[PDB]
């Protein structure tokens, strides 16, 4: 199995004891490290800030400590949106400029591959033709990587893509059989499934549906999402399941209604370190529990939640990661991706479960081994 781990460029800018740098990464923890994110300018991949080049050096320098470790550079994400990708795939010239820039950039900075993270082809303003054009881009990029490998007599660069977790988004953006042919891996975004607009508490990444879920809400779970990708032609071995190292928060309408599906008012207030309304890092959830929140296990969804007063959080813990890792192995999947590694308890100071409790759980349960480790 694979165990991929995201490192986000902005984690180092958090308050110091919650800040994370590539040097704080245990080189033997993961099989792949993904740097989020590269930028784009003039249809070419590029760095977003001057400091990113020092980050690339520190991250890729970890390969001297684990010679089997692979690194990937991600481009895109939710905040970047669809418009730069729609323009880049629109013409063969623009796609060639991009692909050539990627080969030069990854080789210069010692990355092992690219992770495409277009959110999303075919939605958010991206027209229906982008579902076809994204598939064309991926095929052309895989061909160019194969050609470079043969010409230079060096291992081929890896090509991965994220894959939506929302069924309607998958339908409008992904030619699944063709994408599965050309990609090395599809990183399925089995998280942010809390449906904040619904007006009820929901889990960020439940393994199974709640008995309270109806209609499309019954598909907002790991099992249904991965089943959809496999039923529509994705290779099981290429599917990498998203494992979030955070939860989502809500304000309850009634402090006496605290379960899953309880009425809500809004997202919860930002955490001291992550500073994002509606989100808490796993290490921040540990503070919430340490300071008195009531912890509950929901067996139908196989995930925890916690509450205090009118504050409620749905998240993932060691138990839910262990049950999901067993499910992953039982279903012959390719592995897992931790999103983001910098929200796991990297220091061990918040949760008292040693360094990286969530990711270390997957390392052991997925039998991750490297001969250099």
């Amino acid at each position: 199995y694979q165990l991929m781990c995201y490192y986000t460029s902005w984690a180092k800018d958090r308050p110091i004891e919650g800040s994370f740098k590539p040097g704080n990464i245990d080189p033997c923890l993961c099989t792949h490290l993904i740097y989020a994110f590269a930028g784009m300018q003039n249809n070419e991949i590029t760095y977003t800030h001057e400091q990113d080049l020092r980050d690339y050096e520190a991250l890729n320098g970890l390969k001297d400590k684990n010679t089997e470790l692979k690194t990937l550079l991600a481009i895109g994400g939710w905040k970047f949106g669809p418009a730069p990708f729609s323009a880049m795939v629109s013409t063969p010239q623009n796609r060639q400029i991009f692909i050539q820039s990627v080969i030069r950039f990854l080789r210069q900075y010692n990355f092992d591959g690219l992770n495409l993270d277009w959110q999303y082809p075919g939605s958010r303003g991206s027209p229906p033709k982008d579902k076809h054009l994204f598939s064309v881009l991926v095929k052309e990029m895989r061909k160019a990587f194969e050609e470079e490998s043969v010409e230079k007599d060096i291992p081929r660069l890896l090509l991965t893509s994220t894959g939506a977790g929302i069924i309607d988004v998958i339908k409008s953006g992904y030619k699944i059989p063709e994408l599965s042919q050309s990609l090395d891996y599809i990183q399925v975004m089995t998280y942010d499934l809390h449906d904040p607009k619904d007006g009820y508490t929901g889990e960020n990444s439940p393994l199974y549906k709640s008995p309270y879920d109806i209609g499309k809400s019954a598909d907002l779970n790991v099992d249904s999402i991965i089943s959809y990708w496999k039923d529509h032609g994705a290779a099981s071995e290429k599917l990498i399941v998203g494992f979030p190292a955070y939860g989502h928060t809500f304000i309850l309408s009634d402090p006496s209604k605290t379960g899953i599906g309880a009425p809500t008012i809004s997202t919860g207030p930002p955490g001291k370190y992550t500073d994002e309304s509606g989100l808490l890092a796993y290490y921040e959830v540990c503070t919430f529990l340490n300071e008195g929140a009531t912890e509950v296990w929901d067996a139908p969804q196989e995930v925890p939640y916690a509450y205090q007063g009118n504050e409620w959080v749905g998240y993932d813990n060691v138990r839910s990661f262990k049950l999901k890792a067993q499910w992953l192995k039982d279903n012959n999947l390719g592995g897992a991706v931790v999103w983001p590694l910098d929200m796991d308890d990297f220091s061990g100071s918040f949760c008292h479960q040693r360094h990286f409790p969530l990711t270390s759980t997957l390392k052991g349960d997925l039998n991750i081994h490297s001969a250099s480790c």
